[PDB]
């Protein structure tokens, strides 16, 4: 099984023990490491950060302590939205020169392959022809590193694409049979699946649906989407379960009615270090539930929530992980991806369960050490 964990080059600025960088993710944890986000100017990749070249270096120096660690660098994410993305894919000659720029860049910084993160084809504004478009440029890269590979004598540059995990998005965005032949793994965005927008209480990566849940809100789980990825073309062995190691946040309406679906009011508070309405680290997870937070098993959708007056919060602790992650493997998935590893406990003082606590049981059960 793959182990693939997501690293952000903006949790460098958070406050205090908040501040991560590629040093402090310890190298034996995951198969592959991605580097969350490149950009794209003048349809060629770019850096982002002022030092992303240094965190560049120290990311993929990594690998200097576990041979069989694979990098990647991810381009795009939800916040880079999607005109670059049409632009470069509307004509061959931008495909060529965006694909001409990703190989001298990963080969220059030492990354082993190429991560796509649009979100998404078809959809946010992205025409219809994105759908096909977005085939287009995975088969024309594919073949280009193929060609690359041949050329500089070197193992193939990997390609491989985070992808929707809502249907209406994945139907819009995914000509699934044709792109899963030349992607090598396919990232399945199986979190955000409720949230504050919805105005209720709901899970962020529920497994199955909660047992009244019909039609289109029954889609929402992740048993759901990763199987219709499978039996819409791809092989379950290059389809990877995305894993949240955060939560969302949401405000009761009355804090006495605070099960699953309870009426919610506004965005849903910030924490102290993400500093983001509506989404908890792993690591600020721990500080509620220490405080008094009342804990519920989630039983039907095998995961956790938690409330304290009119805070509810739905996440994920080692309970969910370690029951999504036998799911997986008695369903013959290639492995898991974590978003993302800078939002584990990763000092290990937060939580009181060791350091990365949430990575460290995927590691166990998917048999990575
Ligand atoms: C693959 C993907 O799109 N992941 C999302 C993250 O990018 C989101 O995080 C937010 O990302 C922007 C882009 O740099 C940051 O400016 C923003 O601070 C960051 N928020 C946090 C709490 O890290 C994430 C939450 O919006 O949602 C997806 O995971
Ligand atoms: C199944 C589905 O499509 N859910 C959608 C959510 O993804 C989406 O939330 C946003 O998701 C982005 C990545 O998927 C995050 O970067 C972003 O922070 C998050 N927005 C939040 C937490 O407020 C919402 C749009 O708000 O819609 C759902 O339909
Ligand atoms: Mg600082
Ligand atoms: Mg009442």
């Amino acid at each position: 099984y793959n182990l693939i964990c997501y690293f952000t080059n903006w949790a460098q600025y958070r406050p205090g023990l908040g501040s991560f960088k590629p040093d402090d993710i310890n190298p034996c944890l995951c198969t592959h490491l991605i580097y969350a986000f490149a950009g794209m100017q003048n349809n060629e990749i770019t850096t982002i950060e002022w030092n992303d070249v240094t965190l560049y270096k120290a990311f993929n120096d990594l690998k200097n302590r576990n041979s069989k660690l694979k990098t990647l660098l991810a381009i795009g994410g939800w916040n880079f939205g999607t005109a670059p993305f049409t632009t470069m894919v509307s004509t061959s000659q931008n495909r060529q020169t965006f694909i001409t720029s990703v190989i001298k860049f990963l080969r220059q910084y030492g990354f082993d392959g190429l991560d796509l993160d649009w979100e998404y084809p078809g959809s946010r504004g992205s025409p219809p022809q994105d759908k096909h478009l977005f085939t287009v440029l995975v088969k024309e890269m594919r073949e280009a590193f193929e060609q690359e590979a041949i050329e500089s004598n070197r193992p193939r540059l990997m390609v491989t694409a985070a992808v929707a995990g809502g249907i209406s998005n994945i139907q819009a965005g995914y000509e699934i049979p044709e792109l899963s032949k030349y992607l090598d793994f396919i990232h399945v965005m199986t979190y955000d699946l409720h949230g504050s927008w919805e105005g209720y209480t709901g899970e962020n990566s529920p497994l199955y649906k909660y047992p009244t849940e019909t039609g289109s809100n029954a889609y929402l789980n992740v048993d759901y989407v990763m199987n219709y990825w499978k039996n819409n073309g791809a092989p379950a062995e290059k389809l990877i379960v995305g894993f949240p190691e955060y939560g969302h946040t949401f405000i009761l309406r009355n804090p006495s009615d605070n099960g699953i679906g309870a009426p919610t009011s506004g965005d849903g508070p910030a924490g102290p270090y993400t500093r983001q309405a509506g989404f908890w680290a792993y690591y600020e997870i721990c500080t509620f539930l220490r405080s008094g937070a009342t804990e519920v098993w989630d039983a039907s959708q095998e995961v956790p929530y938690a409330y304290k007056a009119n805070e509810w919060l739905g996440y994920d602790n080692i309970k969910s992980f370690s029951v999504k992650a036998q799911w997986l493997k008695q369903n013959n998935f290639g492995g898991a991806m974590i978003w993302a590893i800078d939002l584990d406990d990763f000092t290990g003082s937060f939580c009181d369960q060791g350091k990365f606590p949430l990575t460290s049981t995927l590691n166990k059960a998917l048999g990575i050490s």
